[PDB]
């Protein structure tokens, strides 16, 4: 009969399983490792307390507003909020402070230190940035360029249209950089010369807006991220105890109602590609398993290591698996003896007075994230995310992570602490005396992810994205995972991909279940609807 | 008292040392590791014979023509050739077969297998590539777009001008992709619509021209790379015994004149007193302070970002350049087999591969296969294959399976590579597994000593930030060098050019009376052509 093989016990595969279970469709989940959650990965420090953990992957959720009952207003990540409520986790959501809840975080650029909001220029005039651009500020400039695209895409979601996406796709051959260099012109109200920005100005924008190399990726990703971050209000939330609680709770729910763990997939294909009723065959852990349909949540680079002969990918799908671009990321968590960023003071006696929030710098660590969990408890977290990098910053830092050599582990620690000391204006020894343990992770050096997440280059969305939204293997192989969405690097992207995969499965096997599917999980993947 | 501190015992630092030694300038070389050569790295398989090695980094040199005495004609890499001759290595250079010296290498794209030169379309019509584009071919299309820039830069070198570079810089904000999408129009002789290529066509070009993601990097690098590869004749050469022979020979030459400080990683560089005009330079390496009059750094830009450069007084552009000037990734996988099956073997249908040197290409994860040119005419030909050589996105993805320290992922890596090799050559997996002996793999983007394979600039890097690092720092006493400080990124000549410029600036400010001899031995210019 019908039994769906779900590849990958990440949040996308677990979500697919929730849907199928609610519709009484048999399924199995095949997972290569001994754990569920995938890129929801919470590391707990052995020497710490209840809140001495940090999330190596997902950690913050910009959700729509919600009522006391867990009903979420329409929004980009309503689907995530409704999942929490569905699992009885709404009351386990705690505030995530994107900015500090007390004094503002630090900025350290070009050797100039300041607090967020103090209006420092960070020596930009010495870089050749004229005073008019400095007065306007990076945020307003980028918003003026991204705004028109973002507003059109938000109108698509609110009004149930796709013309905004059509407009984004006519511009999808642009990177953010090439859009500034060859098309964008400043709003006349800025009083700037009606000229395209120079590379010097564009790189100044990237320095404070995103990460080194971000602007060489697709303009569309810049637009989609502004929408995801709510720059188009949102309740920033994290999960009490770490993001691991979400997949662990789903797994425990599915258990009491199967899982095939420690079985890496090496082949996917039809048993007989010339038979219309041929089942699907998945080789996992050296054993053949048969299914009617297969929903894959494996990252695209991982699928490139799987034998997909007899899955009958069309020529566009196979090229898309290779070309659709992924991005890197690293994180470094440090257990300290105390939350010095909250209770301590700098070398001149000035209190940091930081609670949650983030600090930013052009030094290699780039971004520091102070924990929001546990701040209002008897045992606040002593664990800091000392570095969180993207693109070029993550690529370079990755060479110092996971070397297995004590000499490089020591170099890494000294670099991170030194960068931290310069950002916060402390001595190196002040932080070394308080260090307990270090944990680091490079998602671009992990066979299970082969990159942090999808981060498409120019042209990817307009040319190759749609091919993987079609099924393969005579309609019996469905591609899913966060890469199959317009919310890359977000949990909602994985949830959206699972919605589409199950939709196509029901469409071809049992369309009579579509009304119930719509009723429980939404009439659309992205188009807004009330709770 | 002059004494130059050279940071890094790679080919750039060793070359700097050769120059200074020829000019009687005292120097010391500080090296973090226990070896010299840097990205010239030859791996020898212990279970193999004389030619069972492979070069993990540099392996092939497109040199100018040369005479019997080792004099090289003017060209992009004359400087490399003259270095070989200077060291008495000219007769140790052997042919490098860029294409196979017997039957052509393989191409395997979109499930279609063919030999190089057979004119296959690899199912391109099913991708939406119209027949006119296929008939013209990727090579002609890319040459038509790159040609004008490459010709102007080659004229700069021949006629001793910089207008070609100035024109290239006017277009440096383009990536190769954005140039095709928003500016390039086909030559009217192509008979194509006078319109910019679609993304589908541009990605088709990238698939057969370079590597996944190459076209999102700077257009200038694509132009400069075509000049370096000679696509604008060249004698492709490699070094008998491996590229390691070059830095080893330099080291042995310098010792009998020692000034090597090994196992001393640099952690700080700066003036002893930044407010004193006569302040010496201080280098902290291996936990020890060392003082010099001037410092020539050949450390990669990402490595300098891990060094305390306070008191080197970089200007705001230089410090940003260290962060933003982009590097690119690369991996290599070498496999020792029991026999050179690519030369003596046959596919599942009995057709002999008949490959000697050369390369095969595929859109499969391994991307490029390189058959050895060394040893092909000896009693013990090489049994060692470069089963995979990747760039950009292909190298980034493959890197996650390299250096994991887990046997399970070493096995997955081996099975993937062998499976890809079998599909490219039309053999069974077991045919290659039965012949496998040993595997060695390397990811230059997961290596603290390089932090990337080499400079691979994005759009705007050359026009905006490159020049800042061509100026010295630390009151004129810190000189930035290494292959990143050149227009020949990812080439030995780039490192040599950077050393020429660094020593030139050093001599210019400390002892200009040595310039004539410097010009006489090492060239009147870094890049502008001259006769041997
Ligand atoms: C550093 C970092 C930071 C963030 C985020 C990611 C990262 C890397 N994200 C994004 C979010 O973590 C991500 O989009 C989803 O967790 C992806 O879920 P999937 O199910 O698509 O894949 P995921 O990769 O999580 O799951 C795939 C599963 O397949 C398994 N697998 C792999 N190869 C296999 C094989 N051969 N056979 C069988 N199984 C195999 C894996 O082990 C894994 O269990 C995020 N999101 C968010 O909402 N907020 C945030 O703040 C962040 N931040
Ligand atoms: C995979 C691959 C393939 C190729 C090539 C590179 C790579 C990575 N190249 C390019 C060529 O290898 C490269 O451009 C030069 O070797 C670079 O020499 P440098 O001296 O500039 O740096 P390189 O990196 O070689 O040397 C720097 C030195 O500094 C040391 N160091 C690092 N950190 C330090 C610290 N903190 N303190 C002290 N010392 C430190 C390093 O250990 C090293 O000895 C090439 N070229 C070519 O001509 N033909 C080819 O075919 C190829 N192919
Ligand atoms: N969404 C993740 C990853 C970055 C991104 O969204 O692009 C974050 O909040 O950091
Ligand atoms: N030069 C090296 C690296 C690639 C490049 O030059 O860009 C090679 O021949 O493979």
């Amino acid at each position: 009969g019908e039994r769906v093989g779900i590849l990958g016990a990440g949040i996308g595969g677990l979500y697919s399983a929730l849907i199928l279970q609610s519709l009484d469709v048999p399924f199995e989940i095949i997972e290569a490792s001994n754990r569920v959650g995938g890129r929801l990965f919470t590391h707990k420090f052995p020497n710490g307390g209840k809140y001495d953990y940090y999330d190596v992957g997902a950690m913050r959720y910009p959700l729509p507003k919600s009522d006391d009952k867990g009903n979420y207003q329409p929004g980009v990540m309503q689907r995530v909020g409704q999942l929490f409520t569905y699992l009885g986790m709404h009351k386990q959501l705690i505030p995530y402070y994107f900015k500090s809840n007390k004094s503002p975080g630090f900025q350290y650029f070009n050797g100039v230190r300041a607090r967020i909001g103090e209006g420092s220029s960070f020596d930009a005039p010495a870089l050749g940035i004229n005073s008019s651009l400095i007065d306007i500020g990076v945020t307003k400039i980028v918003n003026d360029a991204v705004g028109p695209f973002a507003q059109a895409l938000f109108d698509d979601l609110q009004k149930h249209t796709t013309t905004g996406w059509d407009d984004m796709m006519k511009n999808d051959a642009y990177s953010t950089r090439s859009y500034f260099s060859f098309k964008y012109l400043p709003s006349p109200s800025f009083g700037l010369p009606s000229e395209h920005f120079s590379t010097r100005v564009i790189n100044w924008l990237e320095t404070f807006d995103k990460s080194t190399g971000w602007y060489d990726r697709g303009l569309t990703e810049t637009v989609l991220e502004a929408i995801a971050f709510g720059e188009v209000e949102v309740d920033w939330r994290c999960i009490d105890g770490g993001s691991h609680v979400l997949p662990d709770t789903i797994a425990a729910f599915l258990h009491k109602k199967a899982f095939v763990m420690n079985a890496s997939v090496t082949a996917i294909g039809l048993e007989n590609p010339n038979k219309e009723d041929s089942p699907m065959v998945v080789v996992a852990g050296g054993q053949k398993r048969k299914y009617s349909h297969v929903i894959s949540t494996l990252p695209l680079p991982v699928l490139r290591t799987v034998d997909l002969k007899n899955s009958k990918l069309d020529i566009v799908q196979s090229n898309a698996l290779r070309k659709l671009q992924y991005g890197p990321s690293i994180k470094i968590g440090i257990l300290f003896k105390e939350p010095w960023w909250t209770t301590g003071q700098d070398k001149n006696g000035e209190k940091f007075d930081l609670v949650g929030g983030q600090s930013y710098t052009d030094l290699p660590i780039r971004t520091v994230v102070y924990p929001s969990y546990g701040v209002n408890t008897n045992a606040p977290s002593n664990t800091l995310i000392a570095s969180y990098c993207w693109t070029n910053d993550a690529e370079r830092m990755g060479s110092l992570i996971g070397t297995g050599a004590a000499t490089y582990e020591e170099q890494l620690e000294h670099l991170v602490l030194s960068n931290l000391a310069a950002v916060h204006n402390t001595d190196y020894q002040y932080l070394k005396d308080r260090l307990v343990d270090v944990h680091s992770w490079d998602w671009n050096h992990n066979p299970l992810t082969m990159g942090a997440f999808a981060f498409f280059g120019p042209g990817d969305f307009q040319d190759l994205y749609t091919s993987l939204n079609r099924p393969a293997a005579n309609g019996k192989l469905h591609f899913a995972g966060e890469a199959l969405s317009v919310r890359h690097a977000w949990v909602v992207g994985a949830l959206d991909s699972a919605w589409r995969a199950v939709y196509n499965y029901l469409y071809v096997t049992d369309p009579a279940k579509l009304p119930k599917f719509f009723e429980l999980w939404g009439k659309n993947a992205e188009w807004f609807e009330q709770p």
